[PDB]
């Protein structure tokens, strides 16, 4: 509608930030027509990108450099949240969501690929590696939704409140804590993105979808290279647990918790970021 204009619009926005040349295209997907922004040297090895809730593939301008020198990078919207995917059948169930993937792969030709991503795509990752271990080469977890840990009671009403702008804000302020500010394209972005009321693209919790936490049967099953990465001021939940938890059950995990960032560690700490998944992704023999 009007509000879903003037989204797109902001978005359009954000992207001034990509520091580089990118394709931007649909691929064909059983849950609907799904967003893609592909940079890097077409024959350079394959890394799929999947933002957070509520921020796009726009996020990931401070990283994409670093990331696309090596590699021929694919950000990917998901489908169901506030972004330019256009959801057909509503994608419901963990089993639905690694359908979803194996499209995306599939419809851009990919046998496998590096993941990388940050709060729910990096939950979506944990459940693609954990149901396609096949299609994966390496996979970076960054400030998951959950899957090690539960969020604190907190996050639901945060959520909850998703409703306008006020709640946007309320959501933005809580998030980044009191060290960081988002780039105002991105404020903008993500404000303009809950605005718009649009419930094919509301994130909401499923019976048996998200948010979830992975069992200590499911983690300790996990058979591919992962990087897992928390931030010290994590406001979701609590780091520490996640992490223990983590490390405990997940055969060889790199699992770390990055002092002065809270939960957007890709965008509070991008020198870091970028240079540590570099250095796992280039780790295989
Ligand atoms: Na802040
Ligand atoms: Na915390």
């Amino acid at each position: 509608v009007e509000s879903g204009l003037r989204f797109y619009q902001a978005y359009d926005q954000s992207l001034s930030l990509w520091p580089i040349e990118s394709e931007a295209f649909y691929v064909s997907t059983r849950f609907g027509k799904t967003h893609i922004i592909a940079s890097g040297p077409k024959d350079a090895p394959s890394l799929i990108l999947l933002h957070g809730g509520l921020f796009s593939s726009a996020m990931w301008y401070p990283n994409i450099a670093a990331w696309s020198s090596q590699f021929r990078t694919y950000a990917v919207d998901i489908i169901g949240d506030k972004n330019k995917s256009i959801p057909s059948a509503a994608m419901e169930t963990r089993a639905d969501f690694a359908e979803w993937m194996k499209d995306v792969f599939d419809s851009l030709g990919l046998e496998t690929a590096h993941l990388a991503g940050l709060s729910l795509g990096g939950s979506h990752i944990v459940n693609f590696l954990l149901r396609a271990p096949e299609r994966v080469e390496r996979a970076v977890v960054i400030s998951p939704a959950e899957a090690f840990i539960s969020f604190h009671p907190d996050v639901y009403k945060y959520a909850a409140e998703l409703t306008g702008a006020r709640g946007a804000e309320s959501y933005i302020k809580w998030i980044t804590g009191d060290s960081y500010d988002l780039h105002p394209l991105l404020q903008r972005q993500i404000v303009a993105g809950v605005e718009w009321q649009d419930e094919q693209r509301s994130l909401k919790p499923t019976e048996n979808g998200f948010p979830y936490v992975f069992t200590d049967q499911e983690l300790k099953s996990i058979q591919v290279p992962v990087l897992l990465m928390f931030g010290e001021h994590e406001a979701m939940y609590h780091q520490q647990m996640a992490f223990e938890r983590a490390s405990v059950l997940v055969p060889g995990i790199q699992a770390e918790i990055v002092k002065n960032a809270g939960h957007l560690l890709s965008l509070e700490q991008p020198e870091y970021v970028n240079q540590r998944v570099l250095s796992f992704l280039c780790g295989g023999i």
